[PDB]
This record gives C-alpha cells, sequence and structure tokens, in this order.
C-alpha cells in the first residue's frame, strides 16, 4: 500500500514483467506491505540478458578513464542521495536508521569511488621469450555477469558486486534478495542517471528458486556472484558449474569465533564482542558469534558484556535514538527464536534475551531481544550453526592453543579475531585461524583496500581490495612471434 | 605384463591398497599389457588425505627457499631420466618416440623449474589505513589439494598441476588417468628422492568415476584441478562445489580456430595448420581443428596442405624417425573413426585420410590417417564439435569480419591463432578473438611464463605464469587496529 | 606590463618575496611585456622549506582518499578553466592556442586524473619468513620533494611533476623555468582552491643559477625533479647529489630517430615526420629531428615533406587558424638561426625554410620558418646536438641493420620511431632501438599509463605510469620477530 | 708474501695489469703480507669495459632459464668451497673463521641463489587505450654496470652486487676494496667456472682514489654501485652524474638507534645490543651504535650489557672459538682509537674496553677491546658520528616520545629497532623512525627478500628484494599504433 508497484528495470527504462505474478514486501518494525513487486518470467530473465549483451558492448567501447568518470559520477548522486536512500534501507530491512544512514549507502559508494579510480590502472603482463618472440597477455571483460544479493545490506552487496564488474567493463543482472527488493531499483535509476549505458545494470526481481536459479542456468552469463547461506551456496554453485562452467564468487555465512586472551582490555573485549553480535540486530555476514574467554576472566567479562546489552536502545528503526531495529521478516524472526529456544533446550545458562518483545507497539513488529548465552559446549546446536540473530555464545577455555583449536574446528571460516595486548601473540595466534577476515583489537571494519572473504566453505573467491577487481577479467595471453617456424611435418 | 604390479603410493613409499581390485594398462602401438595397477579403495583415499594433511604441516614449516632446492633438486632428476621416463609415456599413450623425448618430460620440468625459483617470492600487501591501523594481506597455502589428470600429456599434466600446488605450499593428492597411470608414479619417486616430505604428493590410480570422485567429494580437500573433457568437467566442477564449496582449475576442450589472412606466406600457414592439427596425433585439447582460409587461396592453400600431409611418417611409436603414432586406445579410435563418418555423410569433401590404417604390422594398434576435410560449413558436426584425433576442418571465408565473428561462433573458447603478416591486422584481429591462448605466426607453443586455459566453457582457472602461483595460495586479510575501538553500545 | 606583478606562492598565499628584485617574461609573438616576476631569496627558499614541511605533515596524515579526492576536484577544476588557462598558457609560451587548449592543460589534468584515483592503491609488501618472523614493507613519502620546470610545456610539466609527488604525499616546490613562470602560479591557486594543505605545492621563482641552485643543495629536502637539456641537468644531479644525497628524477634532451622502412605507408611516414619536427614550433623533446628514409624512397619522401610544410599555417598564436607560433624567446631564436647557419655551412641541401620571418607584423616576434635539410652525414652539427627548434634532418640509409646501428649512435636516448606495415619488423627494429620511448607508426602520444624517460644521458628516472608514483615514495623494511632473540656473545 | 702476485680479471683470464705498480694487503690479525695485487692503469679499464661490452651481448642474448641456470650452478659451487673461501675471508678481514663460514659466504649465496630463480619473472606492462592502440613496456638490461665494494663483507658485498645485477642480464666490472682484494678475485673464477660468458664479470683491483675514480667517469658505464661511508658517497655519486648521467646504488653509513621501551625483556634487550654493537667486531653499517635505554631501567641494563660483554672470547680469528677479531687494518685502528679517547674527553662514563689490546699475542694484531660509553648527550662525537667500530653508547630517554624524537634526529638513516612486547606500541613507534631497516624485538637480520638500503644520507636505492631486481633494469615503453594518424598540419 505504501508505494506503487515496483516493476522490473531493463535497458535504462522500467520495463512490465511477462509473468502477471507478483509478491509483495513487508516492513518488519510494523507489517506493512510495503509494496506489490513484479516477479520476472524466464521471457524476462531472456529479455536482460539480451539488454546487457549489447549494452555491455559500449561500455566495453568506452576508453578506461571514461567509464572512470561515469562511475564516479554515480558515487556523487550516491553521496546526494545519502539521507533519502538510507530511510528507504530502513523502510525494508528493519534495521535502526542511525545506522543505514551512516554505513550501507556511505560504505558502498566507498568501493565503487575505490575502484572508479582503478579503472585506468588494470593491465596486463609482458614477457620476452628470445629475439624472435615474445607473448603479452590482456584483461578483457568477462561480459555478462550476474550478481545475486542477501537482504542485511541491500544496497551495499549490490555496490560490491556491481562496483568492480563495472570497472571491469562488465554488465552485470542483479537480482535484489526476494525479502528487499526496494533498494536495488533505486540503485539502477542512479548508475542511469550517471550516464551508465542502457543495460549495463538490470534489475530482476521475484522468487529465489525462479529467477535466480535462471540467471545462474543461463549460456551467455560468464560469472556468478552470491550472498546468502552456506547450504543454499553449494546448490547455487553446483548448478553454475555444470549449466555451462561459470566462474563464482561465494560471499557465504560462517560462525565466526573471536579469542580475548588473558592480557585483553576487558572493557574493549566487551565492546567489541556486543559489536561483533548485536550490530544491525546481530544479522551480519561476519559475526563473530563464538565468543571464547579465558576461564579466569569470565566472570567479569559477563559483568562487562550484561551491562552493554541492558543500555542497547532498542526501538522504532525510525527513531533516531534506536541502535537496535527488529529482524529483516516475521519468518526469520521465527527461526531465530527457534534456535534460541534450542539453547534453552540443550541447557546453555542464559544470561539475557531469549524472549520476543512484544510489550507496547513491538508486537506489530518482529523484535528479538539482544540475546547472550554463556556456559556452552562445543556440541550445542547454537555453537555448530548460524543462527544469523542476535545470539551471542560465550566460551570457557583453558590454554592458548586449545582456543585456536577450538575456533578451527567449524566448517566455517569467514571471520576470526582475537584481542590480546601481547604483539607476539596478536600475529602468532592471527596465524593460526582457518579465516579470511582477521582482525586484532577490533572487529567488523571492512575498508576498500582490505579484500574480504572466506576460508573452507564460508566461500570461494574474494570481494574488495585489488585481487578482486582481476577476478572480473579474463586472462588472455597473445604470443608473437617474429621469427621462422619449425615444424615436424 | 611388462612392469612389476605399480602399487599406490602415499607417504612417500609405494603402500598396497587395501580394495582387492586391480586393472590393466595397455600399449596401444601393439596390445601388449605393461602393467597390473591396483586401485584405490574409499579407506585408501583417507589414507592419502591423512597422510598429505600431516605432510603438508611439514612442507608449509619449511623455509620458502629450502622448498625451491627440494623442487629444484627434482629438476635435475628428471632431466637426469628424460628419456627413460620418455619412453614410458611412450608406452603408455603410444606417442612417438621423437616428441615424448624432447616435448613430454622437458616441459614438464620446465615449469617445474619455473615455480622452483618462484617461492621465495610469493608475497602479500600491506596497506596504511591511518596512523592507528593498518592491513596486511597472508598468502597461506590452501593446504590439501587434489589434481586430476588427462591421459594426452600424462607427466607433463602432472607437472603442471603439482609444480605450483607444491611451490605454494601445498600438498597434492594426484589421479592419474586411468588409461595413462605409470609415469605419474614415477614422478612421485622423485619428488621423494629430490627430499619432497612424505605425503606432499601422493598418487592414487584408479577409476575417474570411483576414486577421482571420492577425492572431489572429501571435505578436507581445499581445491580440485582438473584437465579433460567439457562435458566431464562441469560434473566434476558441480561436485566439488555441492559437496565442500571446493576451489577449481579446469582444463577443458576446444574446438580452436586458426585464421589464414589472404597475407599470409602459405607455406608457413599449411605447416602451422598441419602442426595443430596433428601433433600428437591429433590428441591435443588446444589442438586448431577449424582451418580458415579465404576462398581466393583456399585452392592453392588446400595443395600446400595436400603436399605436407603425404609425408608424414606414419609408424612405430619405438621407431625415432615416426613422427605420427597410433591413438591412445582403440575405443577412442572408435569415435574419431565415427566422427569421420559424419563428415562423409553430412557432404563434406574428404581432402585425404579419412580411413583406419591395417596395411601390415597396423592392424594390431590403433591408427587413423591424418584426415582433411574441406567445404566444411558451421552446421556440420565436425566442426560443431571437439574430435580429439587427427581432423581438419577447413572452412572459407571472403572477409574478415565473417572470419572472426565465425572463429567466435562456439561455445569453446580455448585458444586460437592467425597467420598474417601485417602488424595492424595480427593484434587487431588477435583482440577479437574469445579464447585464452593467442598465437600468432605460431602455434602449440606454452612457456612457463605464459598463462593459459580456457574462456566460455574451455576452462575455468589458469596453469603456469605468474598468476597461477598465486592460486595456490588464499589471501588471509589482517587488519591490525592500535588506536581505539568505538562502539555504538 | 600586462599582468599585476607576479609573487612568490608560499604557504597558501601569495607573498612578498625578501630579495629586492624582478624580472621580466616577454610575449615571443609581438615583445609585449606579460609580467614582472619576484626573484626568490635564500630566506624565501628557507622560508618555503619550513612550510612545505609542515604542509606536508598535514597532507599525509589525511587518509588516502581525502588525499584522492582533493586532487579529484583540482583536475574538475582544470577543466573548467582550460580555455582561460590555454590562454595564458599561449602568452607565455607563444604556442599556438590551438595546441594550448587540446594538449597543454587536457593532457596534463589527465595525469592527475590517473594519479587521483591511484592514491588508495599505494600499498607495501608483506613476506613470512617463518613461523616466528615476518617481514612487511611500507611505502612512505620522501618528505619534500622540489621540481625544477622546463619551458615548453609549463603548465603540463607541473602537473606531471606534482601530481605523483602529491599523490604520494609527499609535498613540494616548484620551480617554473624563468621565461615561463605565470602557468605555475595559477595552478598553484587551483590546488588550494581544491583543498590541499597549506604548503603542500609553493612556487618560487627565479633564475636557476640562484633559486633553482638553492633548491637543489638545501639539506632538508628529499628529491630533485628536472626536466631541460642534458648539458644542464648533469650539474643539477652532481649539485643535488654531493649536496645532501637526494634522489633525482631527470628528463632531459634528445636527438632522437625516425626510422621509415621500405615497407612503410610513406603518406603516415611524412605526416608523422612533420609532426615529430614542427609540433610546438619544434621546441620539445622527444621530437624526431633524424629521420632515415630508405635511399629508394628519399625522392618521394622529400616531395611529400615539402607538400606538407608548405600548407603549415605559421602565424599569430592568438589566432585559431595558426598551428604554428614563433619560438619561445629571442635568444633561443639566435641558436635556432645559429644551427641553421652551421648547417648551410656544411653543405646540407636546404630543402626549404632555414631563415626567421620577418614579412610585416612577424618582425615583431622571433618566427623561423620550418627547417629540412637533407643529404645529411652523420658527423654535421646539425644532426649530432640538440637544436630544440624546427629543423627537420633527413638521412638515407641503404639497410634496416645499417639505420638501427646509426639510430643508436648518439649519447641520447629519449624517444624513437619506426613506421613499417610488417608485424616481424616493427617489432624486431623497435626492440633493438635504444630509448625509453618507443612509438609505432606514430609519434609524440603519451597517455598518463605509460612510463615515458630516457637512457642513457636523456634522463634518469620515469615519468607517467604506475612506475613513477612508486618513485616518489620510499621504502622502509620492517622486520616483526615473534620468537626468541639467539645471540652468538 | 704468502700468496702468488695476484692480477687483473678480465675477459675470462687473469691478465697482465698495464701499469707497472703493484700494493700489498695485510692480515691484521698478526701482520704478514698476504699477496703483492696489482693496480690497473686508465687503459685496463678501456679493456675490461670493452671487454665487458661484449660479454653483456652474449650474456643478455640467452633465455632467462639458461641465464638463471648459470647463476644456480656458481650458487653450488660457492656452496661447495664456502669453507676454503671462509678461510680466505678470515685472512684478509680478520673476521671470526666463526663467522665467516656462517655469514659472509652463506648468505652471499642466499642473495644469489633468491635471484638466480627470479630471471623469468622479470616482466613488463601492457595497457590498452582503444580498439586500435596498445602501449607495453620492456625491462631491458642497463649495458655495463660498475661495483665498488667494501671491506667489511668482502665476499657477501659482491655478491649482492653482482647477483642482481647479472640476473637482469648485465655485465658488471667489479672493483674491490683496495683493502681486501683477494676473495673478490676467487668469485670472478667462480662465475666463470658456471658458465658465465667471458667479460661478464670482471674485476680490477688498486687505489680507492684512482681506478674508482675511473671507473665512475667512463661514459660506456650505465650504473655504479657503490658500499662504503657518506664521504666518499656523495664525491663518488657527484662524480657519476657529472660525467655521463649514471644511476647510482648507495649504501652509506649510519648511527642507527636502538629503543629499549619500558616493557621490554631486558635480557632480549641486551642480547640484542651487544649483537647489534660487537658482530664482525663492531664494523657493520648497519651496527646499533645509539642503545636509548629508559631512565628506570638504566641500571639493570648497564648490568645486563657489561654481563654480557664480559665473556666475549676475543682471540685469533683463526681459531674455531674465536668470536671477536681484530680490525680491519692497522689504519682503521686508529682511528677507532681516535674516537674512543675523544669520547672519553668529552665526560662520557666509559663502561669497558676503551683500550687497545695488547697483552701477549694480542699486540701482533690490530686488536681493540669492545667499548661501552654510557651517560651519553647527544652534543658528543662518538654520538653524532661513525665509528664504524666495536664502541656503543648507552642514551637514557625520559618518555617515549622524546627517545623517538632524539633516535630520528640524524643526517643518517639506515637502521632502527625498537624492543617491546606491545602490539600498538611497537608498530607505533617504528612507523615514526625514519630508516630503511626497522627490526623489531630482533636485529641483524637481512633476508634477501628484504629490500635493505638508507633514508637520509645513508643510501640512496635498496639492495635485496624484487625491487633491486627492478633498478637492474630500464623501462622501454612501446606503443603501437594500429589505427590511423591524425596530423594537425
Ligand atoms: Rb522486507
Ligand atoms: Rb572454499
Ligand atoms: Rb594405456
Ligand atoms: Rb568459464
Ligand atoms: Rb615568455
Ligand atoms: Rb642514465
Ligand atoms: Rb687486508
Ligand atoms: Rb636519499
Amino acid at each position: 500500500a505504501r508505494f506503487e508497484e515496483q516493476k522490473l528495470y531493463i535497458g535504462g527504462r522500467y520495463v512490465e514483467a511477462s509473468s502477471g505474478a507478483t509478491f509483495e514486501t513487508i516492513n518488519p518494525a510494523n507489517g506493512e506491505v510495503l509494496a506489490k513487486v513484479q516477479r520476472a518470467s524466464r521471457e524476462d530473465v531472456e529479455r536482460a540478458v539480451q539488454s546487457a549483451v549489447e549494452g555491455q558492448k559500449v561500455w566495453a567501447a568506452m576508453t578506461a578513464m571514461q567509464r572512470s568518470r561515469i562511475l564516479r559520477r554515480a558515487v556523487d548522486i550516491l553521496r546526494e542521495r545519502n539521507d533519502e536512500l538510507a530511510a528507504l534501507e530502513t523502510l525494508d530491512t528493519g534495521k535502526p536508521l542511525a545506522e543505514t544512514r551512516s554505513v550501507d549507502i556511505v560504505t558502498g559508494a566507498d568501493v565503487l569511488e575505490y575502484y572508479a579510480g582503478l579503472v585506468p590502472a588494470i593491465e596486463g603482463e609482458q614477457i620476452p621469450l628470445r629475439e624472435t618472440s615474445f607473448v603479452y597477455t590482456r584483461r578483457e571483460p568477462l561480459g555478462v555477469v550476474a550478481g545475486i544479493g542477501a537482504w542485511n545490506y541491500p544496497v551495499q552487496i549490490a555496490l560490491w558486486k556491481s562496483a568492480p564488474a563495472l570497472a571491469a567493463g562488465n554488465a552485470m543482472i542483479f537480482k535484489p534478495s526476494e525479502v528487499t527488493p526496494l533498494t536495488a531499483l533505486k540503485l539502477a535509476e542512479i548508475y542511469t542517471e550517471a550516464g551508465v549505458p542502457d543495460g549495463v545494470f538490470n534489475v530482476l526481481t521475484g522468487s529465489g528458486r525462479e529467477v535466480g536459479q535462471w540467471l545462474t542456468e543461463h549460456p551467455l552469463i560468464e560469472k556468478i556472484s552470491f550472498t546468502g547461506g552456506t547450504s543454499t551456496g553449494k546448490k547455487v554453485m553446483a548448478s553454475a558449474s555444470s549449466s555451462s562452467l561459470k566462474e563464482v564468487t561465494m560471499e557465504l555465512g560462517g560462525k565466526s569465533p573471536l579469542i580475548i586472551f588473558p592480557d585483553a582490555d576487558l572493557d574493549r573485549a566487551a565492546d567489541i564482542a556486543v559489536m561483533a553480535n548485536f550490530f544491525s540486530s546481530g544479522q551480519v555476514c561476519t559475526n563473530g558469534t563464538r565468543v571464547f574467554i579465558h576461564r579466569s576472566q569470565q566472570a567479569r567479562f559477563e559483568a562487562k558484556v550484561l551491562e552493554r546489552v541492558q543500555r542497547i536502545r532498542l526501538g522504532d528503526p525510525q527513531d533516531e535514538n534506536t541502535n537496535f531495529g527488529p529482524l529483516v521478516s516475521f519468518p526469520h524472526m521465527e527461526s531465530v527464536l527457534g534456535y534460541i529456544e534450542s539453547g534453552k533446550a540443550q541447557k546453555a545458562r542464559l544470561l539475557c534475551g531469549g524472549e520476543r518483545v512484544t510489550d507496547g507497539a513491538f508486537g506489530k513488529g518482529a523484535y528479538v531481544a539482544p540475546t547472550v548465552f554463556t556456559d556452552c559446549r562445543d556440541d550445542m546446536t547454537i555453537v555448530r550453526e548460524e543462527i544469523f540473530g542476535p545470539v551471542m555464545s560465550i566460551l570457557v577455555y583453558d590454554d592458548e592453543d586449545e582456543a585456536i583449536r577450538r575456533a578451527n574446528d567449524t566448517e566455517y571460516g569467514l571471520a576470526a579475531g582475537v584481542v590480546t595486548q601481547d604483539l607476539a601473540r596478536a600475529h602468532r595466534a592471527i596465524h593460526r585461524l582457518e579465516a579470511g577476515i582477521c582482525w586484532i583489537n577490533t572487529w567488523g571494519e571492512s575498508p576498500a583496500e582490505m579484500p574480504v572473504g572466506g576460508y573452507k566453505q564460508s566461500g570461494v573467491g574474494r570481494e574488495n581490495g585489488l585481487t578482486t577487481l582481476a577476478h572480473y577479467t579474463r586472462i588472455k595471453s597473445v604470443q608473437v612471434e617474429l621469427g621462422d617456424y619449425a615444424s615436424v611435418f
């Protein structure tokens, strides 16, 4: 009811989907129907693919610096529209407006800006072989890539995916999460408004098992970039391979550990833990959900942790004093509660939370209290499985080598962090943790220069950093022979 | 048979597989049984994995310069044993002895030598963020990788895969093709003799559908490197994704084009055409099986090709005077012969060859004469599909933009080549070809410095060159915060 | 004087110089006094050096993306004032308004734009040594750099020198040529309006023997970048080295060769030659002043050269129809005419020009007719020495290996060019030429990505390209030891 | 003397110097004349340069892997003859035999081993411009470069200079120190024996004042690498530049600071201090001659240092237990004795040594006892200036930022080191120290992977690391124009 019927975006104009069916998107703070959104058919994906192939031809035909200037124009618009877009992100995801105004559009435009200035620097190699022959390589675009986004950081994930694709000369077909489609459509307007060729950034909406699947199966799409669940990511990746042998980037979940060593400043460690567990209402791909505290500091540490949680300002995501909103949708809230119920059932001593917040207007919303369990064993479900909700698990260890072994005893490897004041230990311990994103005495910072990605089953490939731009290009090796040819026939 | 029963290689020695199964490997030139080879069981795969996990711990713990010395010592051994192994490769694949003595072991040891000197150079980045924080990356080994090799260049493929894998600090479990398992076991002997830690290169032999599959499903293996056909490569990758989300390198087949431009010296163009079609008896993934001649030179070019083909010395691969051996096996010959029937049947003009050679002692072997088809259209099966046998398809074009457009009208993209004398055309045309390996006035050369891999459905990832060594490491980003930690809680 | 009396630029403002002396800058088109320019004192050098140290500390303190934005605003400002700044560049140099509106500020700002997006890309190395120790490198700013500019491309040289200097986090003290000081002062205004901290770009004006000398001898300045004559550059470098061991970059002169091979299209060969000899009225270091034509084509080539010269529109640099201005000054004119007189004296067959244009209103200016000599020997003065004027020398060669040999036979190595239609010849020939900037079938184009500098006595170090930005930082190696320290004492 | 007349090594042979003069080299341990050494005349430098011109052409004409193998065999020869050369190094330098078998030849072949394996990794860039034009760079040898070595590490310095020089494809003319010429001549044999082309590594011996000067002035030499004192390095750099505008690498002196922070293990801080002052009898450019100890720890630290100094087993370098030899010559000894006598005069509280050892057989040698001064102010001569001897200066500081400010306050900047167990302190402190080699909780280890060189007046350029290999090539930029040429005339 709140917004006009959202249509598909193909070729710089809005288009009509050829399906006749729609789905709704819902405000989690109250339950509003935000908009009826059209779902794409197999015919609409085929249209976006054809629109992207021809649009990419124009984008790639430009100079490195033209694309650089156009993308930089898109940065300028994103900054001028920060407040407008940040509010729209809060309507759809339920994230505090204090967070979306400073983080989502801010750091999403940050990465677009970083690559925008690196486009002219994309280069190939040159190797001499002998007086008569040398090889040189080219870095050409892949062509049409497609990105599938998650719902916790809709606008940023779109930028973190599309920024390097466009910097490298590709067109991207973006499918926003079925939960949060509004914001990605506004980014398509902005890319077109900045001068990006028609077709280079199309947006397809609809159910994940259908339109997302069809994008991954398509014979002309050259790469799939996916953010989401590890379990879903496997089904996605196997499909992208078996269909046409596409290159893939996977940013999946993780049960990331945070080790607090004895010489750590406990006040800093408690600030770290709560930031790593309860920011965005605990709905971050890289949250440090397994906090390893040394037995000797266990009691003092929970004292500091409960003190922070109790002053967490939960409330309406539209209110500026709110730093803790609802969960993304009523279905997801229920599973987070199921895990919370599972932690109680296996006798993991609750400390706070464990309730759905219902008093006053919070019954109209999908509110879950900041929840911390303690005295957890390694075999409990809340220690083994990714909850993707505001649930901190405090584990107790005895030796340094035990905490590193346990941090590693997970099928996940997205993030890890140590907190310590010793030079030797900080570096020695971070080297032993099997994770791609490692923090020392901090948590949650991802600058655009720093490649971020998962070990093991938390991901394949990387995002951000220099390395990521390279993986949106293909190496072509050209050997130039200047001398005579030796045939054995 | 000709050799003792080849056992499994795990932990620095030969071991007995516990499976109870064996298989024969056959010389295609005469039909003699070369050896009985043991097949790995699921327990043996587990044993090799446990050996690699442990052996990799030792290897990564050495200093980069010690590993470099160890790999270089193996190079000296490979040069010491060139003629021995080349002979072994000729019994196992049937390739002429003039080829295996100069190509298979030489260029395999060429690549190992290259990476042997690059180990001390593997480095990570360091990025300043602010006076109070910096990030640095580590290039950690993936751990235990697995390689699955093809049968056309057994020892060469094993070397191109194990060299960067071992140079990066990994342990690799190698599965040679069930067709040609002998040479890879000698490679395990050589690495151990040079000082490689026990377990860093184990070799399991056996079926692709069982032991090869069990490897790609294994949870403790971190990457799969595969060489073979595209239809098989899709299933292999889908298995590695769906199982544990492994990293992959795919070296698949292709129907690579060779465009001969009107200004080409047709004598060089004809030597290039045959070298790209009949070396290794047409069993090279990167063979340029679609030859583009301009109509004005078609007649004279066919003359030049036909004159050269008639000289080809088909005969016993044990004779050093033979330059054209049998195919790898009789089943494969039936398939290559099946395609020839399609070219005769689809009204394509057979120019020479086109039959199986049975004259004299050649009936005991899998011999197909070099076959040239001409007046081929794009709708014919022999133009659209990888034959992997000595079959040349000569296509006629009228202008440049047709020939480049047609060369690209394929789902394959492994190699391509132009033959021309004009500076502007050579560079302009080769830029427009959709292939990862481009040759100008030459063919089939892959220097170790030059990354090689396929576009489109011809591959994922690269081999050789600096970039490949990078893709046997994973990036870990460590952000060190030295200043204060902020918190919204 | 046309303009108000020009002061020094130190600390974000114009200040009064403590010398008591001034000098005039003169319009070469008519003889008009453009401005009185202040001469810098020793106290003024000491004053600007203290300001650059204070400014660099502020500048290095910003985040890389802050520096990137500031520089990008200066790029946008420079695009807005292109025609205005181009007008000022034409009064000061006498170069046509058709050139300065197209080349001078355009390609100077191009380099600033290139480097502006690369600041977040400056990174250091990280090398693990063993589990117990690792090394990382930093790319720290050099500190306070100093630039001494030439007068042929006043505003462009300032940008090409200051763009990498500031992008790397350094402060620069720039001394423009005493002949062309006007534009350097406007750029200091532009950097300040764009947000550059006070002191990061100061401007000192005056004679090289005084102010330029004091800058190269000052102990707190860490690097000197000088563009100018080879004879002068040697004294500058010896002075900067002997004084405090500053690192240096030299862009010096050249007698650059242009080899036309027999199979070249002479129409392009003649178009290249005139552009390489008469652009900017012949006053470019990278001019092709030795043109090698094959004996067979000499007659045809001179004809094509004469035909092109005869349509050169010499005239008032303020006329847009003018594409060939006067020389930069009357003293320099006597020099260019002295060389012409020496070549007439040495029996070179003057083909056209060779005298000063004095007809009508051209008498007020230092106009020299485009001069081409032919039938030249290698020992003549016009062939051996750098003229820096509109004088083309046509030498006749007989085969390829001789022309490469003669072209290399010089103490210079700045630029060289071949013109040919053959793939093999172009690359083989350009590989044997001892010059740092090599063009094939073109001339005089310098993209920002391409490192440009001289071999031999034509220069030290490079400008533009990635490599230059690296050489405006100094490497610091930090080894962190995490284990025990062993001592033999 | 003990050995026959040592001659010049030019063009693969020992040759007769055309000078008629000779000079002697003396064992500092006893005073025996080791050899009569010939001085090169001006005519011999021309012979060695012309030999190097021809020798390099053969060397650069080889493939990267051929050159790599030749250098790699030379490493092997050096490894076998390590203990032989270590014996020769002790006669000439007087350095303990416990040092020369472990450090001098080991770490010299270490760097040669590093670069020998990096030759195929030398690559250039390729940058596209438009469909019709691209730029590529080549990294070509400089040609004939020349090295001047210091006398403290004769074999090590010769290797660290020639290893990257040859790996890049250059020929070197090396002039050993007039003090220590012996080992440099045996290195020339070893290169030739490994297969180095004749002339690629020549050795001229003789006066610091004459032959070294004649090399830096020679017009066909393209680079000078000098290791030695800053006073001479300034004259060296000035002369090589003013003559023919050569590039230089300078490894000059330093008064390197060692900051011991309050939270440090004093025992490790003392092990570092003595090693950083007394290895090689204190004659290393990177010696930590300014030790900064905090006021509170001064007493305990002085004790731990003196406890260690008192057990230094000084003695005859031909002994296996001698770990402290004489100084390199009787002239150098008196200079070191001179600095001590002045430090006594400036009222610095001597702690130990302070005298020349003459008791018993040590009177025949140039033995100087390990000397430590304490309670030092910055005014003193022993604190500002390069002693190059076993003289440790202990400065007392009060708070952290002051010690950083004082340690930085020198015209030198080769090395610096902090000893602390705090993450933030260690890294923040090392970031503000202005030296090219920074050590944390260690000292004096210099791997081949880590570029080493000085800030400020301690050097120009780097040695070791990849970057050093890069700076023995010159970049040539090649722009290929495939489209039309646009001429404005
Ligand atoms: Rb929603
Ligand atoms: Rb993975
Ligand atoms: Rb076989
Ligand atoms: Rb692919
Ligand atoms: Rb002027
Ligand atoms: Rb030079
Ligand atoms: Rb000596
Ligand atoms: Rb310096």
